[PDB]
């Protein structure tokens, strides 16, 4: 299915470091940190060509049974199809600290105030081919 | 559910380490590497207390509507209930090569001369607290 780290628990202070590659013809493929497919805490788009988007990344949460809330968006695209990247998070109990492939970092506020999360996974045009989680 | 790193491939040459804690009054919990909870190509078990079973390793493979196949046993169980465990896996197309938290290490055949496996998870009287696959 999509490819998923769950139940190891991501808590307050650990780091989660994946790596993978972009299919060539990808549409979009997203990072998800939370606690289900339909409660996600980050949920970190990355869109080649997506409606009107192109080459942007978009972060947003998803609330169970309500869904999307508020985006942000960032330029910040030092993606290219066909080609790996890295990408490492670690959070406190107010902000998602992201880091791409180039250095270039992204932060999103933890709006639950969440302290562990049980499900990272990957969807959409990507595979995942190594995880750190520590 | 059990803890478990789905759909990131690990394949020949890269290394598993998983960390985690052993509960107290732990009958036993097992590290699997396969495709599916019935397809497990290396099934390692850790017997605190089961049947006749004290303080013993049991290695073996399950094969999808088949069943389990011949047991293989060790010894070596530097385990204690209510403490963490580090165990690392490699293999190659013959050989699981295990190494346990003290460094003494376990081989067992592989026995489907299998390459890559797509799923890793962990069930029974234990949780897993870190995940390194790379």
């Amino acid at each position: 299915d999509r490819a998923e780290v769950r139940n190891i628990p991501f808590k307050l202070g650990m780091y989660l470091t994946v790596g993978g590659v972009v299919n060539s013809n990808a549409t979009r493929f997203s990072i998800n940190v939370g606690e289900s497919t339909d409660s996600i805490a980050m949920h970190m788009d990355h869109r080649f060509s997506y409606g009107a988007d192109q080459n942007v990344l978009v972060l947003n949460s998803l609330v169970h049974n309500v869904g999307w809330q508020q985006e942000e968006r960032s330029k910040k695209f030092p993606f290219t199809k066909g080609d790996h990247f890295q990408t490492t998070i670690t959070f406190d109990t107010h902000t998602f600290y992201i880091q791409l492939s180039n250095g270039e970092t992204v932060e999103f506020p933890n709006r639950n105030k969440d302290a562990a999360f049980n499900l990272i996974y990957l969807a959409g045009d990507a595979r995942l081919t190594f995880v750190r989680l520590e």
